[PDB]
């Protein structure tokens, strides 16, 4: 069969990329925003980047900054119900994944009021209706929701997070720049640095993959190994890598799925309130042993572009080093290496391990795994 | 300042893309299509391989099959004639560069009445708003001006292809099938697919190249390099791998810049109706070593996945391969080494290199060029 690649039709690159919005906005004769976003990003003065452009510029805005992390249902309709009292025309997400994936969630039911609920919407969301035009701004190095077909939000009252698919969610403009994102604590960098490298990873591998997708993924990868270190540390220019390398690994990823390392982390997400980037990276290299048979060449390729001298190594050397590269990017850029650190709790293993088992992305891992695999993965991983 | 990325929000790929078509349609209740192809694309059942499709899925439409390569602006106004004249909603532009050119035209002009002329359209087109939706389907394994946000039109009057830029024209969805390409003879393979490393290398080295867009193009080299031999020799695996390669050179160049190559290209189309990838084949390498010395490390890395060996190379050892292995490359797809071949004339070259001079692509090569110095560009490609 054929492959399907979407992308943003419009996206901005580097420092001062939010300069563009004021004029986008103007092409395209919109008349009110609604800003989604949090309070942190508000109360940072990051949010008045944006909105005193539009100041000068003219253009009229009303924000919701409602969203917490892990975005909840009740979150969404907040969202909607401001949304549909705004005025707004289309809407701005100024922020990480949380107010980005909200945004989308909000677009949807304001064009596609059939799925008022929010749960019908998870898989791929059957929607009639492309949402409201979206400008995405990312305020992390991480997500990539800016260019992605997916949001994923967090129902409190089945404790589980789930994922949304859908073509329709696709952002207008993304605007990336690492101006919007210098605000990021270290520990903060660093979660969603490696959120990107598991994207890049897990899509480097799915089982959709394929030559448009192998090639942005590695690329991916090769930036981001090279800086989220750099970044970390403070240094500027290697934000505006990590920047662009996670908006690189997006554009896979989404058009072709991930993996269990994601399937993994979600129900931690929604069980202890774990940090989504943290999680992963937690995950991510065990589940590379997990997976390390099944992916030809990859991981070599993946041992290549973060540093390591593959050069005359066996399929097995290169599959070690690889894993062992990422084992040892966690550890530099401190994250900690345990389950246990982040407080899961083994009694909850069985139950993790079903909601891994079902979560949307697990499907797209190169290995099928049983409830006993992932019970496994979790107690090593612990 | 900030670079931007222009691409299809969708695109379809792989043998048998075209298969999505009448759900696209569907998807987003279009009415009916104008077809804009060539007669021989009728002829051969190309166009009958989307037509049927249409028909079996219910789906109406009108074909305007009126135009030739390097398309006049009477090509592109009878066209357009014929799309007011028949209820047409949205085109489908099936065929290479130049029904796909014509197509852009006719989708701009038709919301644009402003620029009903064809030149009141040349360089940044001051274009108000935005294109009728087209879905853009190539036959040939060049052009790529299903993604690009360009097209060129012969003016026949004052005799001169010229180029047009405008991210209205951007196609809607673009549907990449080898399926569509198989029909083209060997000799236009080999033109368009040096057409495509053209882009691909022009795009590498073009003033605006940055990051993002230097992976895409050496990507895209790889590709073609890896693939038009057995393309043109027949081979379909290397027709799909082509199918992309011009893809991917056209997703970098669109959103960045060309150079001396389709420069003094355009203008030997426009005298002598040289096809637009010979022109540009034989022109390349040459253009590659006047540019040489300002392209940095570029070439080494354009030689090296042209499967030079450029391990113990100098920058001058590697420069010097890299224009050596495009020499290679033309001599083995068939493409006559001279301008002379090809009915270039000598009397003409001032007339020839001035038009160069002014071409919208020139400006984007890495080494500013003088009047004489394409004269001598010219002289040493005849
Ligand atoms: N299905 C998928 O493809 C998948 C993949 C990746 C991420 N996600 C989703 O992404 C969400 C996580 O998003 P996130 O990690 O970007 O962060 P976030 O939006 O959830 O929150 C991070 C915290 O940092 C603060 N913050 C954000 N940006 C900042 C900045 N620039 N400077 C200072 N402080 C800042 C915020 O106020 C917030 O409290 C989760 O809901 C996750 O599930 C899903
Ligand atoms: N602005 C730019 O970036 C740039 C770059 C590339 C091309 N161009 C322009 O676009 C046009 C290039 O078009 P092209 O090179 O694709 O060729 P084309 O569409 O102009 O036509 C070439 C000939 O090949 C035939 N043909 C095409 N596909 C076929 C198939 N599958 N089977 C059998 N025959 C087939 C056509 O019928 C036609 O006779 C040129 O006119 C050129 O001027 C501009
Ligand atoms: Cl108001
Ligand atoms: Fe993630
Ligand atoms: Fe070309």
């Amino acid at each position: 069969m054929a492959n399907r690649m979407i992308l943003n039709e419009t996206a901005w690159f580097g420092r001062g990329a939010v300069g563009a919005l004021t004029d986008e906005v103007k092409r395209r004769g919109y008349q009110k925003a609604l800003i989604v976003t949090d309070k942190t990003l508000v109360q940072c003065g990051v949010v008045a980047k944006v909105t005193d452009k539009m100041d000068a510029a003219g253009l009229a805005w009303a924000i919701y900054d409602g969203v917490v992390p892990n975005p909840t249902i009740t979150v969404v309709k907040e969202g909607l119900g401001v949304f549909q009292n705004s005025g707004a025309d289309y809407l701005i997400a100024i922020g990480g994944g949380s107010p980005q994936d909200t945004c989308k969630a909000i677009g949807i039911i304001s064009n596609n009021p059939e799925f008022a609920d929010v749960r019908s919407l998870e898989g791929l969301s059957p929607t009639n209706k492309p949402s409201v035009p979206i400008l995405a701004i990312p305020t992390t190095a991480g997500t990539a929701a800016e260019v992605t077909i997916n949001y994923v939000i967090t129902d409190e009252e089945k404790r589980r997070k789930f994922v949304c698919v859908d073509p329709h969610d696709i952002p207008q403009v993304a605007f990336i720049d690492a101006d919007m994102m210098d605000g990021m604590p270290p520990a903060l960098k660093a979660a969603t640095g490696v959120d990107a490298l598991t994207h890049a990873i897990e899509g480097y591998i799915t089982r959709g993959a394929w030559a448009l997708t192998d090639a942005l993924h590695i690329k991916a990868i090769e930036i981001i190994a090279g800086a989220l270190r750099g970044s970390v540390a403070g240094d500027k220019d290697a934000g505006e890598e990590m920047a662009l390398g996670q908006y690189v690994a997006g554009m896979g990823f989404s058009n072709v799925g991930l993996g269990l390392v994601h399937g993994m982390a979600h129900p931690l997400g929604a069980f202890y309130n774990t940090p989504h980037g943290v999680a992963n990276a937690i995950l991510l290299p065990h589940v590379m042993r997990y997976n390390a048979d099944f992916t030809g060449e990859k991981y070599r390729d993946i041992a290549r572009v973060m540093g390591v001298k593959v050069e005359g190594m066996s399929l097995e050397e290169a599959r070690n080093a690889a894993v062992e590269a990422v084992f040892a990017l966690n550890r530099d850029v401190g994250i900690p290496p345990h389950l246990r650190d982040v407080g899961v709790r083994k009694e909850d293993i069985p139950a993790l391990a079903q909601a891994a088992l079902d979560d949307v992305c697990t499907g797209g891992n190169p290995r099928e795994a049983t409830l006993e695999d992932i019970v496994e993965l979790y107690h090593t991983a612990w």
